[PDB]
């Protein structure tokens, strides 16, 4: 064990809300405080992370592909903690970290299937740490992008975006995209796809746009995830009749929450078997998409009825101050779990 | 607490299913093999939520579980005699029924007092950890009386010349129609709501049999269990119907649909009461009718879920097992685990 990864550990790692992440990119040409925040947030959720690895059971840690992940996330804690000497105000470190922000980002782009491996090669201790172990990456990937999107010279993301986060996200046009982006895919494998029937709902002002604070590419893996899934399931189920049925969405804004809810036809799962389908142990899609409804405060849940059809729910928070990280801390209380 | 209570605490609770329920009434399984399981199982049950009792806050174990106690203590040794007794003793059976009558509306008012206590639970200001135990403890409680009370009516309705409906076998009916029980506890709904309000919904009720198509839904259960459930659920759709649309012209249908699985018979009603936001469901299920209702679900392996659209309307789903095997109990029992009671 790193002496740099027992020290960083013996922090908890500090959540922070949209609208904060919002304002590290407005009237604020300070990545000066981006810089100080970063060298040390960063290394401190892997550091948590990594000692939360040496738990996992003998024969899984010493996997080639738990060993790979390892080095990696020490590496990465390495060349940030190498920021530390350097002052804020220094030109050529605020650079040099970019670039090497860019450098973690790649280095971790397997990250996820070496893990999955990881653990294919090796019951609901597993689910707790993947849970954990990948909002740990989500949180991580989604900091060095926001930085990298708004200080970096040569990557700028979306111009109507913030980083990657969208501070009037038109939610039903993701939810058009998401699903016509599904229902092409579904194109390539049936003679038919489910068409899309939506409705929308403006709690607050009605009859005006629904917008919201949000980070659109997360919101469409979930939803294409879920769309993915109806559609397989209306067209097996229904391979007798001529057209499909319908997808019914619903999107609704309200004073805290919104919400979208979508429904098929598809015959519906077992309630047994639905506890399945968020384990790890296909994907990695309703698992991890879950890990994204939750990662600002929100969630994802599957209410289906075996023999007719499947509800998905996704929540997200309305307000941007109540979008606030969900992030794992390796402590005693998650010590005994 | 005599040196009963711990004894017939070192057993844990025996789920029976409905298979066997069914069973312990059919082709007449004499009232001495449901008298011998029942001597035993009953202190059993009784035995194990007492200690959980006795380890509630100093004050609470009140005006309130002062009682309970005293009741389930006396009903569990009222039931031990029986064990000195033997099985052909007719002149027993005969004096068990009755002593199953007397405990019960002993017991009846069991749950009155017991939120009476819920006076007030340990200092008379109770925090979140403390209050969540609370919420721990009386999901087992009520789920051990449901059990408790399940079993002994069993016995009295089909051994007791209290005698129910002929056609069920006991509580239960091995022939539920699942659909006029949901149109019946629609209906008890609607005139109750319809003593204090101008309007009510109308009922917009959808029907599927996955197992077998064109058939009407039967399966194995105890039709007043359902008609608890559905009652409150269809009394909280209504209520969150009216109220939400003070405004509009007319009200919303309330849709429910009832679908039969290979596995499930799964129940969702559903409104537009312009719903309750993520934050606030859980109150709702914070210690009554609705927790218990959720109970009645779990009780043998079903469950109670709502999932709300903060602004529209709100989608409540019912989860029973369709398979009478399956139907099993779910009991707490009273143990090194259940007694042993991260992210930012
Ligand atoms: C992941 O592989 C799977 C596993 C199960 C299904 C599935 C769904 C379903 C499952 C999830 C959902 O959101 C909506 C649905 O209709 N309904 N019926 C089936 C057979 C589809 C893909
Ligand atoms: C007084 O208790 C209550 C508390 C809240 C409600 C309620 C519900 C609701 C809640 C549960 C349900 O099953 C269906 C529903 O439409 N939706 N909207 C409101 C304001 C209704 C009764």
């Amino acid at each position: 064990v790193p002496r740099e990864v027992e020290h960083f550990s013996r922090y908890s790692p500090s959540p922070l809300s949209m609208k904060q992440l919002l304002d590290f990119g407005s009237e604020n040409a300070c990545e000066r405080t981006s810089f100080a925040f970063l060298r040390q947030e960063l290394p401190v959720r892997l550091a948590n992370i990594l000692k939360e690895i040496d738990i996992l059971p003998t024969q899984l840690v010493n996997t080639s592909s738990v060993q790979l992940v390892k080095s990696w996330y020490i590496q990465s804690l390495m060349d940030l903690v190498e920021f530390h000497e350097k002052s804020p105000d220094d030109q050529k470190a605020l650079s040099d970290f970019v670039d090497t922000l860019i450098k973690v980002r790649n280095r971790h782009h397997n990250v996820v299937p070496t893990m999955a491996q990881g653990i294919i090669e090796y019951n609901q201790n597993l689910q707790y740490f993947l849970d954990r172990f990948y909002m740990n990456r989500i949180s991580t990937r989604m900091l060095m992008n926001q930085h990298i999107l708004i200080f970096s010279d040569s990557q700028t993301g979306n111009p109507s975006h913030i980083g990657s986060i969208d501070p009037n996200c038109d939610v039903v046009a993701v939810v058009q995209d998401a699903f016509e982006c599904s229902r092409m895919l579904c194109d390539q494998y049936y003679l038919s796809s489910p068409e899309l029937k939506l409705t929308q709902v403006n709690g607050k002002f009605p009859d005006q746009p629904i917008h919201i604070v949000y980070v659109p590419s997360h919101l469409h893996h979930m939803l294409f995830e879920l769309f993915k899934n109806a559609m397989r399931a209306t067209v097996e189920h229904q391979e007798n009749q001529p057209s499909l049925t319908p997808i019914e969405v619903i999107v609704v804004l309200g004073k805290e929450d919104l919400t979208i809810k979508i429904s098929d036809r598809g015959g519906g799962v077992p309630l047994r078997i639905i506890d399945r389908l968020f384990s790890y142990t296909f994907g990695y899609g309703l698992p991890i998409s879950r890990l994204y409804a939750k990662y600002f405060q929100g969630d994802l849940n599957l209410y289906s009825l075996s023999g007719y059809g499947t509800d998905a729910i996704i929540y997200l928070k309305a307000l941007s101050s109540e979008s606030i990280e969900k992030l794992p801390v390796f402590n005693k209380s998650a010590f005994k779990h």
